[PDB]
């Protein structure tokens, strides 16, 4: 169990951008700006800088030329220059290893800590940052397909309360979960700027990333990037989706990049800044809890997951999940799911919905 | 073979309705009526007639109490009552039998013809019929997921090459097609008014009648039903989709009804009103042929079908299909397909898409 | 009033493209292919050729370098080679001037005719024409605005129930019109291909060609042309809409291109294609007619046009219309128009809706 | 000037609901209940409780029976029940007229503060509320223009850079505002919530509510109401709209109640919850500020407005405003209004732009 700190925690506004290391810039480059249109803020040979349709401050994506893809830094604004202080004393005193540059540690972005924290994970906390011109009518620039925000990060680690606790005292709140009867917990949604989530616990072997999510205006902005990936055939490239989540209640999609980075193209999910914001919890074996419709979720979903780096630029040594797999709950040959609870017609027994 | 009669072919204007047998006549009701939103020309304790927004003719649908689930009838309108006659003689020419109702055999429909054509299916052609106020502009009955037209039937048979040599004959015009390079034939699609089709012909054991389709104004109307069935928690009955089909390139969705009759949510295919509009020929290996972003094809999709009955009322005799199933050169075990033509990367081997 | 001929009538298909005479062809071109994203089938210094998205005949658009901006033929499809012959029959035996050149007046067009038809349009039958690649799978090109298929031609005509005559007997169907409660026809639309209609008559000064009419998909496809106008600060040349038409029940929009020939976007109206379709005649004082919601005709719509010219090259003289004026009767000075039939709330008297 | 209290301020979630005094119960009943879709959370023959879509909270929308149509209440949820206290003093600090009920002033309310603020509106503070069914999910009531949460009001008072120093002073942030190069402040809003506004201030005489405002998922959810009021025959009830907005970017719709009160239906403008959010400020004869297609503001839009009542029911007095009227300055006989600036074409003189 990790320590609630006596260090006053930093007041984090939302997820901001995130450094993913990747193999061949070309390619990467080619996936980000000519397959999802996403605007270049700035670009060199070791990286290129992407920010969605209505950003200002300077990149929601970090893309870093690098020998093995992996997550580098998952970044959160917060409030106050005074809140990059609080948040270097707040990690000290829980004993993990912090790196702080009064310039960045990537262009655009000023005074930043950064630390390997409880979990494994590389997270970055700063408030300066350079404004680009916001784009939010450059309607000219609006493609079909159009990526509008940066809305959340989704990280796979094996003891989900552990996490949960941690981002709880930190100031993250739980809107949605996944349990089942026997007191295990499978997944975990918490906030911080009033949408369903800005990060969320998966369950599974990590420290790993398991994907970074943009949102679109409209449903039909998601339909249209599958059918101009189905265009430039590389729909192998399409993981899961579209289809409606249970959980948050998003329109959503999920695509691999060259290196098998996910991303994941949702929208609107509802409002959560209200304290007393209602908690909704989800039986593991509902078969609407992630995808509405009952459509299976294909199985590398639950297996693959991006490594994370230390602050050395090394890979983090993944631990393995102790808890039920949720695959193996539902789909495995010894998990069931249902549609109607306590109803045998219209569930399924080792085996996924819809015939699979 | 089917040989061409000397007669001449009736001039059809497009599907106009199908008669379906059910079992229950309330939980029919429930599924049309209430989850759908299907219009009610009339109906009473042996009937329920069906008409969509935007239709002016008396019905799309007809539910017919019964006591095995089958299509009693697809009726095509003719141009004039004349066409009705040319019907009766072409037929007779085929050596097929008829039956003819200067009255209609369903309410709201006048001077008719059935048949039992070369195929197996019960065949309407009709030209007088019951005007009803359109609803086209009725903004005040428009649901979330309103059906705006009954757009084409699809059909099970064994040799396709056979029936669309002679549905051409009878002035359908094949727009689409799936074949493989060992020259055998899959699927054919023919129109005759102006959309990709009327009616299908899908390679399997037939007579069957695989589905009747609707179309919506929107793709959005389309996530619609699949979020209301989400809410009603029958999910279990959406058998395939919602996507963007590669044939007839429309955006689909497949459920199926309380007795497994399929039917088929459909929108936004091209003209083909021109004489010379390019055919376009798919290969059955290729998997962005049915599902334009790869997703893999349930195998109930291509395995069940409904049931047709003669002019008696009896079931047709099911004749097996003696060519390739389109399922097993795809996804049985010696199947595979691809993403990208000769390019091992992305392709599947006796396996589906996506990892089931 | 005109005659109607002996000589069987041409089998017309749709409308299939509009040859317009702009001043300066580097202007056009940046509103049809930078502005509207309309698709270059061939250009040169005199002329450019354009199709839509999901087009397959050689254009939909040709855009001639000329010193008056006026319209030089409206083209029309015909089912068959032989139905050029027929219209050259049918034109002359009207009396009406011919002239055909079997290699085409523009290219990618072969055998075809033009005529100064009875009303002073110049019409042109076709039925050759060079194939192109069909976009519409083309999704790597499609953008937010995209126009799918050329939709009508609107002809403004000093008498409409003279003109109704003429096409009706040319095959043409009316499927609506606008009329006052003393006979006086205020406009009409007539179909071919099974949509609201192929061309339109509105009374007024001509010939004049009120405006080309293309379609999109969805209702958003539209909003975003009017989002990029104001992004690239020419929303002045947005002239009316965007709305749902009363008549047709159409989305649409009306902006003007740098010569000022009016462009309509338009989507979603109905199938008309049944011989005994219902016709609709809406009251001219009806508020609802035009624009559904009640938003008032801008007066340049009901007052500037397009000049057409003979064959010769020159602009065709304009008669004056001499019944009741739309504009006057409506909006006007001593113009009228209610929401509701006798109802004094909703009405305006001497003025537009909304207060102006 | 409005002195800056000592007091500390309370923290102010967003606008949570608005309580308007309707004449006709029934007639309003049928208005927001019938034709908007709005879920009834409690009534009787007094009140009607309303509540969006996915709101929690007991009611968005209280409308109470009165002899005199006006706005009671425009509450603002606060983060704590201590915030109340906090307001109260807050509020007497600056001597306004305070009034606390700990049973609340309204059914579902709890601990609550009613206070006439400094420029005479009657705004309420609470937290405690009593939690409903959070409807989000439920598509099986989920119609085609659903309304899913309260979004903004706007208020019409003399001076605006006044209200704005006091509302700042209360926690809310500008984000975009109209000024002329003269210093005149014509509008500004200001948010607490993360979106563009909570509430916002139009200059014109008052105090007055201008509007309230609910918002929708998607663009096509606000054409269906237009076009369901069409079909109802109450267009005339459509003020203005819609139309996409230059300043907050989001696409509107402004309708009239019974009694006129005006209701906006909004979506789609963009994050603000930064401390550093861009603000932008448009110039008032930019005719692409209010709405970004460049359609005229309709004259009753500037004009008319709700009463409001004091603690006691009686209606506030309405004071003059003395700076420019933005109406006069723009479409007035004296008004200019512009397309680019400097620039002679698609400008206006005297008069709205399309011609009125
Ligand atoms: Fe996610
Ligand atoms: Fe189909
Ligand atoms: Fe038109
Ligand atoms: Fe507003």
């Amino acid at each position: 169990e990790i320590p609630k700190p006596v260090a006053p925690a930093p007041d984090i506004l939302r997820c901001a951008y995130a450094e993913l290391v990747v193999t061949d810039l070309a390619k990467s480059r080619n996936f980000y700006v000519d397959v999802l249109g996403l605007h270049v803020s700035y670009e060199d040979e070791n990286q290129i800088y992407l920010r969605s349709f209505e950003e200002f401050i300077h990149h929601n994506l970090v893309l870093t030329k690098g020998p093995v893809a992996a997550l580098k830094a998952m970044a959160f604004r917060v409030r106050t220059p005074e809140d990059v202080d609080k948040a270097e004393a707040y990690y000290q005193e829980l004993g993990c290893r912090t790196e702080r540059r009064k310039d960045g540690f990537v262009k655009g972005i000023g005074d930043a800590l950064r630390v390997e924290d409880p979990l494994g994970f590389p997270y970055e906390f700063f408030f300066e940052t350079t404004h680009v011109e916001r784009l939010h009518m450059r309607y000219d620039l609006y493609s079909a397909g159009e990526l509008v925000r940066l809305d959340h990060f989704n990280q796979v680690t094996p003891d989900v309360p552990r996490g949960r606790k941690y981002l709880e005292d930190l100031g993250f709140r739980v809107t949605e979960d996944i349990q089942d009867d026997e007191g295990t917990t499978y997944a975990a949604w918490m906030h911080r700027k009033g949408t369903v989530h800005d990060t969320a616990l998966t369950g599974g072997n990590g420290p790993r990333l398991h994907h970074v999510a943009f949102s679109t205006h409209e449903k039909h902005n998601i339909i249209q990037i599958c059918d101009k990936m189905g265009a430039l055939r590389i729909s192998d490239r399409i993981e899961r989706g579209p289809g409606r989540h249970g959980v948050s209640n998003a329109f959503y999609l999920y695509i691999l990049d060259p290196d098998n980075h996910r991303i994941e193209i949702y929208t609107q999910d509802y409002y959560t800044g209200d304290p007393d914001n209602p908690t909704i919890t989800w039986n593991v074996h509902d078969n609407q809890r992630r995808d509405w419709w009952g459509n299976p979720v294909v199985p590398s979903w639950y297996t693959e997951a991006s490594k994370v780096l230390d602050l050395d630029g090394n890979v983090q040594e993944i631990i393995e999940r102790t808890d039920d797999s949720e695959l193996e709950v539902t789909i495995g040959a010894d998990g069931f799911s249902f549609t109607r609870a306590g109803d045998e017609d219209g569930s399924y027994h080792g085996q996924a919905s819809k015939g699979f």
